[PDB]
């Protein structure tokens, strides 16, 4: 029911400013609310949200958002633990068939090659790839910390 307590929770928060109708856009994607308060204008056309009245409430609701930090602030020890931390703890196989096996080869990873491997919901696939950001600034900054 984690998947639950985050679904109920973006449910709630779209039925508090009447757009409760994407619940499921947002829900079958995969998203949940961290995810959702870095979402792009064009994340939200990707899920289905194209009249420019909703998708520009969301965007402004957005921006609202206020949750605690969530990404994790180092490069973890491993990929196992790096995805338990973000929530993701079920691709962990099919990273690891498919050549992502260590955090190394993971910070390079790119949302098309995502899509080619089988991970093709848009929300996990936004969430692993700001994740994946996160690690690479911090080995973009690593030897530059004087």
């Amino acid at each position: 029911t984690r998947e639950g307590k985050s679904s109920e929770a973006v449910s709630q928060w779209l039925t508090a400013f009447q757009l409760q109708l994407y619940a499921p856009n947002f829900i079958s994607a995969g998203y949940d609310l961290p995810t959702i308060s870095r979402m792009t204008p064009e994340d939200l056309t990707a899920i289905g949200v194209t009249k420019p009245g909703h998708r520009k409430k969301i965007a402004a609701e957005i921006s609202g958002l206020s949750i605690p930090d969530w990404l994790p602030e180092h490069k973890p020890a491993n990929l196992a633990v790096w995805l338990s931390m973000i929530g993701l703890a079920q691709y962990y196989k099919v990273l690891v068939d498919n050549g992502y096996e260590n955090i190394d080869f993971i910070t390079d990873i790119t949302w098309e090659d995502l899509q080619e491997i089988g991970i093709t919901k848009l929300g996990h696939q936004k969430k692993l790839m700001l994740a994946v950001r996160k690690l690479a600034e911090l080995r973009r900054h690593h030897h530059h910390h004087h």
